């Protein structure tokens, strides 16, 4: 007995009484996540090499091309595309799908952990399909996850239900469920920050980032860690627990993280999870967007530890 | 036209005009490094759940017997066993070669860059292979380097003449010499060390460290990255530029790195390519080691980095 | 736009408006082959030979467990069996499944080309499930199909709307839909037997074959061709055109090819195909099992082909 | 242990005292018949089906340029190539290498096994190269194999010292010595050739075929087997034993395989496994060719079958 993705979908939409188109959506996300991540670990490359005689786009046309073959969308928000993308009326479905087809593309050259983000709306409301209907607050996601391209290719795919993380068996091409129902931990032991910005952070973030290293209590301080990679930091969050922050300063008032296909699937991931996911001042996931390429500032992580940093937060307010 | 390692490497054993014995040995790694990136990659993870019909560990067994069976070493140590291993008679060479199976195994269940790191001597003691033989300065060193299991898979490769960069196309099984005498930045822009260490780092680092937050002349401070792999860190140092640390401090008076498998390699690689590696006070490749598995600090990196820290490990002295 | 096989059965299915069981079936099987086509292929082939310290029966194994776990099958016939599969009430379907999980198991040491071969029958009646519900003729059969490992692999689906090949891209583990609703030749220009039985024939049979090799309308001969595994030589029949057969001789008298899964699925195939499929007296299809593993000649191809050798076969009745 | 192709490569060009040139040579094919192996089983061909974002003459490319780049050949003739290709004066060696990309190229459609066939001279007449240097009998083989992409990838070798398979392990990419100095059975039980040209056999090859099929003393008929591509069915005859037979007839009155780059070597391959190799009158192997796309008849196999075959051919002149 072994649960696959494909599995798992359907039966997932079977319980669900769905007409399938939805099904048809996330088999195609599924296709599309296994195509990039062959693309990412080079596989072919000795022919650009001759041997017998970019990246970030090539990831953009996979999901927008096996994403529009769904016949399960009308809207598409991608961070590479200055508008969204309105479906043709002849493949147009019901969703909206909000995506970073790679996420820490700078990091690429380096080879550091790499991934995909998305996030799934359904289209509410009666007329020609527009950006207006990717501007929904993260609280009515349909489904969120996301793909990292590390030491191995993993999905995690969270939904009403909870959140499950599938491992890449590249030898098939097949996702296995190797871990279910994930909960992250009540209190790490782990912060990630870029620290080089701390020229510019505000009294409450310097503050608890002293406390980290400093405790008071007089009890072990927390590990650094900083990938680099927000799929990358964000997933070691979930699985050993901690706190990931990248709040506003010089690099925009605003925070640099997008929100539609950045915060918001990450933030939706982390509550599912039983954690937080905050703008220090609000919950990410109830901020209605006013553009589709709205950055929002964002901590996340242990539910513990982003209460600490929320009451210090409160104490300078 | 197109360069593989295989080629590359004998090609290179010829205008040395070797016995065939180091490029035996060198063709032997190389399929050591394809068999754990596989593994790595997860690949036939499928069978272990179920479809019917320890990582560092397998990676130690794969290194060990690939190598064994090259009949071009004599003494061989790893950072999984307490002891030096002394090949039998029959498969003996001159070679003793000091490697790390798969270094930043604590990242593995949270899918971070990981990678293999190997240093290797020529026995010049021509004596009873013993642990002794392992016991030399990597100023000693025949050749060096490391495999990167990240997004991609890379083998990075120095010997007296430079360090080159082979990418992996897992298609073919074949490495693409995708990168040739690779030389670092002058000065870089990126700080790597774990700063939840702050409260026992030296006057030295401490200061260096606010001082690229809070840079004297008001220039942009320094990003920090510290993916908590060595190998993922020092290969982005490598290819971007910057400066790699892990000083001693209380829990590691003497750094937490070894010298024979870790510092020694990087260090190597570091210097071939135009860097500087130091312990603080003296260079890595001039320590003449007492123990295997004898720890010892160090900052790598672009010259220009690594120069302004020494001066102020001088000024506090 | 591309069809993968998991759209397309997924849409069939939407179309049918099934309850989603047979999509689970179909789907499983679309996994046990690539499952199996890995193993072929001999992917890890170097830890059997202590890299770091059967084939037919592991097939076996893989479709009989992925299509339990499928929770759509009630009885499953096995040519590796001596008694049918009767699924545990706790994964009980609806489907019968007959299948040869490796045909040309006696090739495999020569490395030629062998394959697998299903039939799916929906269980006819109202009690406890048994070999009896497999003991239907092949008129009776919901879908079947093959998969072909040989130079690529590739499977070939027939159901009642026609039949359709998907060809593997291994690199993704994906079947893409290479040609659809397939059609066979009127009259080929190639006969596929075992001539060393020449002396075991029947006269109808040996005078086709002189017919073939000698034209009485002086025509062009025929080319001859018999790989020695019935997949790669119906596959080249239905793609190319022609004439296979494996008639009755003292190599049994009821020919050696069993009927519930190799005959009839061939057969099956043949027929939506556009060909005819004949033991020489009656249609394949319309024979009433007696036992599960009972074995019928079988003769098939192109339509005008064997017409021809079943007119020589009314002329000696 | 375990042996790869690239160890036992090497080693043996180390006893052999060789300037590694060929070793150069032999690596660079290796590598040539993993690129042709990884595309002929169609990875990455849901590119060419749209996913967003032939195969002879590509294996000719891959073949001509992997071998120019090894710096080892002066000459090079192919199936694909009208005139002999002379190589560089800047990459020139002293190898000459006839080959035949992708054989059985009738097949591609049909997906049957097909694959590569390899014979290498060692230029002798140090003049500048031409035509007339690939014009040797096969008696001056210096190496001789093929690469079959049948159910799995191997490939022979054979040379002066024995003939040696190895089994593709394509996780890895390499090459495993499964079967070391194989010798083909005395006597076989499988007769291999196109009975479809029986209007147009000499009475030899017409006499010794029915005498296969019925035996004058009643012992058990040959079986039959024509895959209709040479590497397949000669394969078969060296792993299981029989014969093999492209004799001459009226559409190829000098029968249809080639001399340097078919017949040679495989006669080669034959003789050093212990069979018999040709023309029914005389050696392949001695054959002086005048045109280096010359036919020429063949019969290979067991020793005893091929013997046989001869005495009829003697019997009837
Ligand atoms: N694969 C599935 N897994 C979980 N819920 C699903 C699935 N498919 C559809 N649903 C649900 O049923 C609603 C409508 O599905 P649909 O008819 O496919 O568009 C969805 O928006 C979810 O509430
Ligand atoms: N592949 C090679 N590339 C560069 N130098 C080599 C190579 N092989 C051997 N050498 C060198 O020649 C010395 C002796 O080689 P060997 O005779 O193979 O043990 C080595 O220790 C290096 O100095
Ligand atoms: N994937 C499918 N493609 C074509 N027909 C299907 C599919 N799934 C179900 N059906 C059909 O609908 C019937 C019942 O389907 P089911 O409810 O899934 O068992 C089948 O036996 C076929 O007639
Ligand atoms: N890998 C090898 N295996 C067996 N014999 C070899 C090998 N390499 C070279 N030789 C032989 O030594 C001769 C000259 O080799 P080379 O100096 O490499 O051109 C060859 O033509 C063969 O006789
Ligand atoms: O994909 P991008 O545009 O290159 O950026 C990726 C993001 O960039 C962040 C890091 O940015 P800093 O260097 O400012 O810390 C990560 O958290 C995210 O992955
Ligand atoms: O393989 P290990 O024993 O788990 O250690 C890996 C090393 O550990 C260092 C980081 O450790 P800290 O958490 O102490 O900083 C990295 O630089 C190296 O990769
Ligand atoms: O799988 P099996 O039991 O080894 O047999 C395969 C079948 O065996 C037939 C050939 O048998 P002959 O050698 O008698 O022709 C092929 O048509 C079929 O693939
Ligand atoms: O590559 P080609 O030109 O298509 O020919 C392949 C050869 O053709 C022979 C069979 O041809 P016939 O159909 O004439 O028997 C096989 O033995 C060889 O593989
Ligand atoms: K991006
Ligand atoms: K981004
Ligand atoms: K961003
Ligand atoms: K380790
Ligand atoms: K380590
Ligand atoms: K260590
Ligand atoms: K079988
Ligand atoms: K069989
Ligand atoms: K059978
Ligand atoms: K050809
Ligand atoms: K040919
Ligand atoms: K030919």
């Amino acid at each position: 007995n072994i649960v696959t993705l494909t599995r798992f979908v359907m039966e997932q939409g079977r319980k669900a009484r769905g007409t399938g188109e939805m099904t048809q959506l996330l088999n195609s996300l599924c296709t599309a996540v296994k195509a990039i991540s062959t693309a990412v670990r080079k596989a072919g490359i000795a022919h650009l090499y001759g041997i017998a005689g970019k990246l970030d786009v090539l990831s953009n046309d996979l999901v927008i091309n096996v994403l529009k073959s769904s016949f399960a969308t009308c809207v598409l928000v991608t961070e590479e595309d200055k508008n969204a993308i309105i479906v043709e009326p002849e493949k147009r479905g019901k969703y909206v799908v909000c995506f970073d087809p790679l996420d820490g593309s700078s990091n690429i050259d380096c080879l550091v952990s790499i991934g995909t983000i998305f996030g799934i709306y359904r289209k509410n409301s009666t007329d020609e399909p527009s950006e207006k209907d990717a501007l929904q607050p993260g609280r009515n996601l349909v489904a969120a996850g996301y793909a990292l391209y590390g030491s191995a290719t993993m999905l995690v795919l969270a939904m009403v239900n909870g959140v499950n993380c599938f491992m890449l068996d590249p030898a098939i091409g097949e996702f296995i469920l190797v871990d279910r129902n994930v909960k992250i931990k009540k209190k790490g032991s782990i912060y990630s920050i870029n620290e080089g910005y701390a020229k510019e952070f505000d009294p409450a973030i310097t503050e608890y980032i002293q406390r980290k290293k400093f405790p008071p209590d007089n009890s072990a301080p927390y590990g650094a860690r900083y990938v680099g990679s927000m799929v990358a930091d964000v997933h070691r969050t979930l699985v050993y627990g901690g706190i990931f922050m990248y709040p506003a300063n010089k690099k925009s008032p605003k925070g640099k993280l997008r929100l539609l296909y950045e915060c918001n699937p990450m933030a939706y991931v982390m509550e599912k999870a039983g954690g937080l996911a905050t703008t220090g001042k609000e919950a990410v996931l109830d901020i209605v967007p006013t553009d589709i390429h709205q950055r929002a500032p964002i901590i996340l992580g242990s539910p513990e530890d982003v209460t600490e940093l929320l009451e210090i937060y409160q104490k300078h307010a």
